DNA sequence: AGAGAACTTCAACAAGCCACAGGCAAACGTAAGCCACATAGATAAG
DNA sequence: AGAGAACTTCAACAAGCCACAGGCAAACGTAAGCCACATAGATAAG
């Protein structure tokens, strides 16, 4: 149980050996603070201690192809293994889902992402079941669902509707999913809201093409490294991708100001204004914390749409240091947010949003509707019901910087049966798919020029067993 | 030297963890076979059995910064240990260099490589020594001067008369090199050959475009899964894309005209003469052999290319029927030829082709020329029928008449004729050293691109360079 | 030339106690300056 | 009462020889997948 620590002449053979196979494989230098790798160390030491230093160490190096063939086999065994628990899951309505679809840039496959939510103890469970390309039949949400129940049946689930589904505004994802219940993915819907804003307000774009020109000869002229932060472009596809160029461009002003005085580019910041860019990062700070609270994973989101609401409508006011093209922007902001977000919020946001234990937020009308609510989800699920509504209205709680709503009610679970188990219920649901696009983010990184002979068997294989080993290993 | 076996549950375990590490760490199938990976195993085995196995790991193993840290001091470890024999290897007239440039495409850096190649003993030493960065200057001769300079005063090395170079038309490349030894590349100047002859002959100028759009359509349209081989379009930085696209077009013809009638787009292929698909193939496939011939390394380029200048006469030689379109290209071709080929040609390539042991071949001016080079050149490096002289050992060689073997290879045939010609042995192991081409040069590129990458960004210039150094040695003084 | 066997007579060593003080000899204290590997932050690709 | 010391007899009895029955792990030929490594080969990119 104690560890034997050596002396050092083994420890500088070890670093010379391991330079010398860093060099020859020629491969990124974390990869010996891989644990699965240090896992390597582990089980070389033990068999070198139990076969000795007269072995034959080339007969049990396996060939790569019977690796991959042992991968797929144990992501079947796997799978079958775990489809229990999933459908254990599944049953008592514990757990939610988002999917999406994605593209590589050599093959252009049309991949599919399929990530199960839930929660099980006091560890918050997120699931990446697998990536199955479409293959070429026209991208139809026809073949999308029967390739999904196809995924599904791998598990033994046939059933949907019970699901809730937090998805963005694609047509035949949402003419598809409408037996579903169908939740806006508030993060998308919040980068396509600011776009919305900003093309509503040409006022900036003056200095946006300044901004624009600036990156334009930063990236042509090469002259970044004399600045300590490399200037960033937009790329719309990012997130808040409005957020970069600002910080790019405020946080570098003293540097890049000096170099163009010192480079005889005067004419490039004429047209600039400090105190508009000043007053849109104090506004957009809290979009990048909204995007980033949104996106939690170990941690429920959906019961931040009311208070996001109450934060937008704080940010998004008028304000007395504002321009009036800057008064209009807000204005604009204003029409936008009552025309789409507050639109298309329903009872399942601000039900959701009421399990928080200070459910005094929505004194409003709201109460009926999530009321209503709550009595058919303890039907669909099933101290009174009606009583349990009753006696958490005369629940105070006060925050504090480490509350959390979920350990709240567990330790209110052995006072409350039922009304735990529906907080549970909403809480596994995340507020948007950033989980999605994450798995997309990865399977990204997974692939590369160099390996563009991959299955897709195999690539949803990959997947699956990195997200089980992520969640349930200990 | 008997070695031991284990038990088969060992072996599935191992099975099993290494699929979890690969798993886990997200890497490629291909580590395991690495022969530094079993390298490492094989320390790990020994380490093991020599210490127990209630052996602590994270103590012994290392933080990155150290591995950089222990890397940089291992390559200046064995740049200061090999820098005396690679002196040797530059005063002793045998050492080939190249020299070019290369731009990142995430940082945009400028980079001036250099490498260097030498023979000793039974091998041909191929050492890749930096590509190193030229920080932002105007990028002109001036600093390629400086960079080369610092790079080979490294090694100790400060005087380049015997070095011998292999390079492009660049506007700075010709306008540093005038001081020193310059070879035009095999490579670019083939590329711009083949470029020039595609253009000067006007018939084939559309079916150019049209079989690229032939694979847009394929391509843009998911319409790949279904072809066995299927098409890629031109990347014309590459070399010779439009032969090998036509050619993968012509291997799938069936398949492509059956899912024209299937699709009813049979108007795509029928503006396309096949005619013209196999004579661009019969007249290309010399053209393809010699591109294969001129690119090697560990076997002689330098001299395998004016022997490629005797098979493309033999190829542009006029066939009976040729069209009159391949007759104007085949023309071109020759003018081509004419124009470019002898203008860009040194004495290099002519003494390399003149240790070819029937020298019977090139009984012309050249030889004299060759034998004239030689003289100065033994006489700077130092009718009686024994060796013995310089000029005596040119006038013994002429005489000497050889089969033609299949399996000949001058580099041992030289070895073992210097008993019988030395100093003449000793031009043939400095001429064979030099590659035709540049061809090296983009595999250093291809290798930095394996380390350089979108998410191995933020690297130190020279902690890459002395990465390359180093493997370039392992490579070269591992057995 | 035996042979066993016990006896005074010197008188002659000798193992067996102490007294004790003088090493060299194994092992524990500071100190100690070169390392040098371990510990937290920006930062580009995303 | 006792001595200490050699013969004399059955004697039986616990050491070694012997070696046909009954028994057993060790060795060998066979056969069924079998199945996990091992081979080239191609296929894209670089």
């Amino acid at each position: 149980r104690e560890l034997k620590t050596v002396s050092a002449d083994c420890k500088k053979e070890a670093i010379e050996k391991c330079a010398q196979w860093v060099v020859r494989d020629c491969r990124p230098f974390s990869a010996v603070s891989g644990s699965g790798f240090i896992d390597m160390i582990k089980f070389f030491i033990k068999v070198g201690a139990e076969y000795g230093e007269h072995v034959n160490v080339e007969e049990l190096l396996p060939s790569p192809i019977t690796l991959s063939r042992k991968v797929t086999s144990d992501a079947k065994e796997k799978k079958a293994l775990i489809s229990r628990e999933i459908k254990s899951a599944v049953e008592k309505d514990g757990a939610s889902a988002t999917i999406d679809l994605w593209t590589d840039n050599y093959i252009k496959r049309n991949f599919l992402g399929v990530t199960l939510h839930y929660h099980e103890n006091n560890e918050l469970r997120d699931l990446i079941l697998g990536l199955k390309s479409l293959d070429f039949e026209r991208s139809t949400a026809e073949n999308i669902y029967k390739k999904l129940k196809a995924i599904f049946s791998q598990f033994n689930v046939e059933d949907l509707s019970s699901i809730k589904f937090v998805t963005d505004r694609g047509a035949n994802v949402v003419k598809s999913l409408a037996n579903n219940i169908r939740i806006n993915c508030s993060s998308h819907l919040l980068s396509n809201v600011l776009e919305n804003s900003f093309e509503e307000t040409p006022e900036l774009n003056m200095p946006i093409l300044a901004c624009k020109n600036i990156v334009k000869y930063f990236k042509k002229a090469n002259l970044q490294h004399r600045l300590r932060s490399s200037l960033k472009s937009e790329c719309p596809t990012r997130w808040n991708s409005t957020y970069t160029m600002l910080r790019s461009i405020l946080d570098n002003w003293e540097s890049v100001i000096q170099i163009l005085s010192e480079a005889g580019e005067t004419q490039r910041i004429v047209h600039i204004n400090k105190s508009i860019i000043q007053t849109m990062v104090n506004i957009l700070d809290g979009f990048e914390r909204i995007f980033k609270e949104l996106q939690t994973c170990s941690s429920p989101s959906l019961c931040f749409v009311v208070p996001s609401i109450l934060k937008v409508k704080e940010i998004c006011s008028p304000d007395v240091g504002d321009v009036a093209d800057i008064a209009k922007l807000k204005v604009n902001i204003i029409k936008n947010v009552r025309i789409i977000w507050e639109e298309n919020l329903s009872i399942w946001h601000y039900t959701a949003f009421f399990f928080y234990p200070p459910a005094l937020h929505m004194q409003q009308e709201k109460v009926a509707q999530i009321k209503e609510f709550c009595l058919s989800k303890m039907e669909d699920l099933e101290v009174c019901p009606s009583d349990e509504f009753e006696f958490y209205r005369k629940e105070i709680v006060i925050l504090s910087e480490d509350f959390k709503v979920m350990e709240w009610w567990n330790l209110n679970s052995k006072k409350y049966p039922k009304l735990s188990k529906l907080a549970l219920s909403l809480l596994s649901i995340p507020a948007s798919s950033a989980a999605s696009e994450r798995t997309f983010s990865l399977a990204g990184n997974i692939i590369t020029e160099k390996r563009n002979r991959i299955g897709q068997q195999t690539v949803d294989s990959l997947l699956f067993l990195n997200s089980f080993y992520k969640n349930f290993c200990k």
